[PDB]
């Protein structure tokens, strides 16, 4: 079985006591057949740090961008354009909109989200979209900025089936995290059933949202294995089938050679 954790904050894990270092994390992941990860940075300075921390690895790819919640300090789109063109970067983001802690940065959040899409369009790399309490503004921007030009994934999906449908209509992929195993998450379980297999992805969004049976513990990439089994159960398929379909979807969306996503040889 070959699983991909499509969204994890490798620079945010506990390397003090939980893990020895990145090697350790990835080996723990490989032990549960999680053999590839997409490492996510939240700002440009943190992206630079992430590349140095992680180094050059065969089973890790990166996003480059500025999170919706990190829009108080300005940044130069020109730096985003340059850094996103680096080898290793397969996506723009995570970008999107988050109005939960809305101190009125939505105008800056929008401007940034628009730039991330533009750069994705320019480099033919998709956008990783984070959205929260900002449904209408998110779809408005996705449709208006022609995200269909570069493609993308609604990462850590927490909306409803109707919303999933509008996103699917734009070619989008929908990734589910451990939140889908939460007691209060029926709405998500409902969306999980609806999303076609060929548009599904899974992730942990580590270190947050550890899934059952590990709630209360720091999340780690290996746990995408539980997310996957859970989704398989909900979708009515074997985890090996979900693992191969989601890994094939990952390869298509992020333009990754299938050979890098297999364990033969
Ligand atoms: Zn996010
Ligand atoms: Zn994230």
């Amino acid at each position: 079985m070959f699983l991909v954790d499509s969204h994890c904050h490798l620079d945010g894990l506990d390397y003090e006591s939980l893990h020895k270092d990145v090697d350790d994390v990835l080996a723990k992941a490989a032990a549960r057949d999680v053999k590839f990860c997409l490492a996510v940075a939240t700002t440009l300075p943190s992206y630079l740090h992430m590349r140095d921390l992680v180094g050059e690895r065969d089973n890790v790819v990166f996003s480059c961008g500025v999170h919706p919640l990190n829009q108080n300090d300005p940044y130069d789109v020109e730096d985003l354009r340059r850094l996103a063109a680096e080898e290793g970067v397969v996506a723009l983001g995570e970008t999107g909109l988050d109005y939960y802690y809305t101190p009125e940065t939505k105008v800056r959040q929008q401007e940034s989200f628009i730039h991330h899409i533009q750069i994705g369009r320019e480099l033919n790399k998709p956008v990783i979209v984070h959205t929260r309490d900002a449904r209408a503004d998110t779809l408005a921007i996705l449709r208006e900025e022609k995200v269909t030009d570069c493609g993308g994934v609604l990462h850590c999906f927490t909306e409803d089936r109707e919303t999933a449908g509008k996103l699917l209509d734009l070619g989008f992929y929908i990734s589910f995290s451990g939140i889908v195993t939460f007691r209060n998450a029926e709405q998500l379980r409902d969306a999980a059933r609806y999303v076609p297999l060929d548009r599904l992805l899974v992730e942990t969004d580590s270190p947050y949202l550890a899934p059952v049976p590990h709630r209360g513990k720091e999340n780690q990439p290996a746990m995408v294995r539980d997310v996957a089994e859970y989704m398989a159960v909900l979708k009515g398929v074997a985890v090996e089938e979900l693992a191969q379909v989601t890994t094939d979807n990952f390869a298509r969306l992020f333009h990754i050679d299938a050979s890098r996503l297999q364990s033969i040889r």
